[PDB]
């Protein structure tokens, strides 16, 4: 009653570069032989091999020491569910569209991906280099217009699934964690009429992000914050060394003035449902909303994040 054994050669991988020769029995599923298995994002764990699969590359989970090392070196994570979440996302993002809008790779709206579109548009306007080879390779392709792998990696690194509501500031925080910001430096001073003054120094990601005001000029002049004594103290920027800065705040009506910022994100909605748009300051003000594009000489809206150019700043206060 035994059926004659039939096999094909396939390759397994965790980085799509280093390949691992395998011989699979076509009477057993991929899952029975490799564990969870994916073909360009599609879950084929429960699929039995097809003749058309011969010679193709399948992603698997890091289930031996060689694969564990290859996966860490490429992705800089050892989260056991990472590859499954990346493939699950990729199965969707490979079907998204990535139109060039005003010279930048955007994303046509789908699956609540507006926060990803404005993040991707923002990255193309600031100086930033990623550390994991996976992000280096995928971001290069995204700049060229093939952003499916990059978007699926953002989702995996942020632990977001396709369709989940995302926050732009949080998303940028994750991407900045995987970028080389080592030389970025920020010095702050906080002045309380009662308690005196206290200087602090921040480095890396914390040197380029601030939550509380959208205006870089106001940050240099001073913003009011609580002091432990109960009074409000004044916090201001003393010194800044970085190629950009990111200023964030809860969404509030805010006026964006041409030539005074690099780009910004706008959020219309509430804590459960909303929509992001991107504003970029070039020869005029362009509003990029996924595949849509409009222009205006002035802009006012519920802004959440503003990016500014920088190199070296020292206060005169
Ligand atoms: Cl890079
Ligand atoms: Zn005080």
């Amino acid at each position: 009653s035994h059926m004659e054994v039939r096999t094909i050669k396939v390759f397994t991988t965790v980085d799509n570069i280093n390949l691992h020769t395998q011989v699979v029995d076509m009477s057993m599923t991929y899952g029975q032989q490799f564990g969870p298995t994916y073909l360009d994002g599609a879950d084929v764990t429960k699929i039995k091999p097809h003749n058309s699969h011969e010679g193709k590359t399948f992603y698997v989970l890091p289930n031996d020491d060689t694969l564990r090392v290859e996966a860490f070196e490429y992705y800089h994570t050892t989260d056991p569910s990472f590859l499954g979440r990346y493939m699950s996302a990729l199965n969707h993002t490979k079907k998204w569209k990535y139109p060039q809008v005003n010279g930048l790779t955007s994303i046509k709206w789908a699956d609540n991906n507006c926060y990803l579109a404005t993040a991707l548009l923002t990255l193309q306007q600031i100086e930033l280099k990623f550390n994991p080879p996976a992000l280096q390779d995928a971001y290069y392709r995204a700049r060229a217009g093939e952003a499916a792998n990059f978007c699926a990696l953002i989702l995996a690194y942020c632990n977001k699934t396709v369709g989940e509501l995302g926050d732009v500031r949080e998303t940028m925080s994750y991407l900045f964690q995987h970028a080389n910001l080592d030389s970025c430096k920020r010095v702050l001073n906080v002045v309380c009429k009662t308690c005196g003054q206290q200087q602090t120094t921040l480095k890396g990601v914390e040197a380029v992000m601030y939550m509380g005001t959208l205006s870089y000029e106001q940050f240099k002049k001073g913003v009011q914050i609580p002091c432990t004594c109960g009074k409000q103290a004044t916090k201001y920027l003393v010194q800044q060394e970085s190629p950009f800065v990111m200023m964030s705040a809860p969404p509030a009506q805010y006026e964006l003035k041409h030539g005074t910022f690099t780009c910004a994100s706008e959020y219309t909605g509430n804590y459960q449902s909303g929509h992001y748009k991107h504003i970029t300051s070039k020869e005029t003000l362009y509003c990029i909303d996924g595949a849509l594009l409009t222009k205006s000489s002035e802009y006012k809206g519920p802004i959440t994040d503003v990016f500014y150019k920088e190199n070296s700043y020292t206060t005169t206060i």
